[PDB]
């Protein structure tokens, strides 16, 4: 293999030999590709349109490089509650505020992330304004997943080797196939989770690839270009379980949700987001809760699915149920609590 | 405008609005472009497909940096002879200038070294002994008393180092590869353009059609940049603002049908010694390909002032290309180009 083949067979739109992208990704992972070449094949990747055994390529070269999280420390029914980002769509932490929710509901949660370039805050932000710690070595990611039931990988804490493309894509600045990669290179591995993605293409690519890792996820697309349920729209939802997706029309009118417009769940500043997650777990009602239970439920859905094959209808009304219960109990604004001790205990 | 906007645009399948491809190529000529956006602007420019107007602005850009040859020393029928590469012609095209040059016709070339063993046009004229290196001023002295001039990119686009840099590295042809023929700096009004690909060779004609131009750009049907004998060749006839495009067969002027192997370019060794057997004579496929593409560029030559039709302007490019050979000129002229060099 060598870049002109591979870029070449990208520039005439045909799908790579196997093989081909994992090359590729070792060139980046250990150094070995110019700046030059990790942009030309991103670009190119990203106009031909990446299929699910490439995508896997990339993901699995890209994890034999990450630091794994100790032996037997992940457990076996983790989750990850994540969007691969909107399309010029930028909400309060949704997934964050899930997350929370999720881990509440007795479900253990590892999400995986970076803090933003912008002062519009990222989860990672938002979470370190709320007083959490966000960077910490896996075996403090692990003691939180056992102590807390939530645990947080920064990325470039466990992705060292991916600074090399992290430069690039900084320098580009348009969404490219490495957007994809963030949900499939999850250094806990979870196996299960609730995966979001702007575009209905690539998020069906997405669910092949947790096919063919016998996870049991939901992939989301809002059909207005969020990358995860909102009482805005209908959205469309790839259920994987068994190797084996059904995909489907959600609509959260048929639980008894508003519509909601969309600027009622803008994102802003670090501290600002802070005040929206403390407002969400005190039990401030509204379509920022109704998006984060709408988020919740269809992690604690996915979670269900690694044990057995519940109806979609009844499924959907216990996680919401669940997810409401976190909430109304208490039970999340206590769980940050116990997470923002957890990070103070350190020292 | 800015980088995401424009590659946004580009990975979207958009065209881009006016200036946006002319403001991308500004900062890639004035070394404010990373090398991942250069290499994220060839490539995405390349998969949307580029228009006319977008190649016009990225070529009208690169010119206004490049250096010009002196007042008044570029005749204003001068003629390019080139193809955009495939494999490639090199060795086609290096023969075809030496003989439109011996029949009368001004030749002005542009080119660079190539890193690879495949020969660049800039390769096979040093194998023959030709200097490649010259400035502004002794291109013009070697157009004057020789009829042949080569602008060596590096001297003329030093601007351009950037752009060269991430093509070498990246490989894969782009739409920085159609832009030779368009930014040769000695700005000849004339030429014979060879281009591999039907689509792209339409865009480049409608960007000469844009300029005060008389070319024909060539496409092998077969694949050929270049005027082919194998088959039928598309050829987009370009004068007075205007493209007629034609499918062309040499058997109507009794061109025995060749094989592909036969006429593809080698390295600049291998290049040289084709120059000089065809040159001495030497009859058979590369001969023929050479006389077909030397006699198109009379052709688009005799568009700038000749009022003469397409036939019989053909059966005439053919007597003076076949004769430019058969006379010795070819031969000679290269060999006075060769003088001229060691002379300054």
């Amino acid at each position: 293999p060598s870049w002109p083949q591979i870029l070449g067979r990208l520039t005439d739109n045909r799908d790579l030999a196997r093989g081909q992208a994992a090359w590729a990704m070792d060139q980046i992972m250990t150094g070995n590709a110019r700046p030059a070449q990790i942009a030309a094949f991103a670009v190119a990747m990203t106009m031909k349109a990446p299929t699910a055994d490439e995508v896997g390529e990339l993901a699995g070269v890209m994890l034999s490089h990450a630091h794994p999280l100790p032996a037997d420390t992940v457990p076996d029914d983790a989750v990850d509650v994540v969007g691969t980002g909107g399309d010029g769509v930028n909400t309060v932490n949704l997934s964050t505020m899930a997350a929370i929710v999720v881990a509440a509901a007795g479900v253990p949660v590892v999400k995986h992330g970076n803090r933003a370039a912008s002062s519009l805050s990222g989860g990672a932000d938002t979470l370190e304004a709320l007083g959490v710690r966000i960077d910490l070595g896996p075996d403090l990611v692990a003691r939180s997943l056992a102590e807390v039931g939530i645990g947080f990988c920064f990325a470039p804490r466990f992705h060292p080797s991916y600074r090399h493309a992290a430069a690039v894509r900084r320098e580009i600045g348009v969404p490219t196939v490495f957007n994809l990669l963030g949900p499939l290179t999850n250094p806990a591995r979870p196996r299960a989770g609730l995966i979001g993605c702007a575009f209905a293409d690539l998020a069906e690519v997405m669910a092949g690839v947790f096919a063919a890792r016998r996870s049991s996820v939901l992939v989301v697309h809002g059909d207005d270009g969020l990358d995860e349920l909102t009482t805005t729209t209908t959205s469309t939802i790839w259920r994987v379980a068994a190797g084996s997706v059904d995909k489907l029309t959600f609509d959260p009118a048929g639980f008894g949700f508003a519509r909601a417009q969309l600027d009622q769940l803008a994102g802003g500043d670090a501290q600002a987001n802070a005040a929206a997650v403390r407002a969400v777990l005190g039990g401030a009602r509204g379509p920022v809760r109704d998006a984060v239970v709408l988020n919740a439920a269809g992690a604690i859905v996915a979670h269900a699915g690694l044990s057995s094959r519940a109806e979609w209808l009844p499924a959907w009304e216990e996680g919401l149920r669940r997810a409401s219960a976190a909430i109304d109990t208490g039970a999340a604004e206590q769980l940050l609590a116990r997470w923002v001790r957890f990070g103070r205990q350190i020292l």
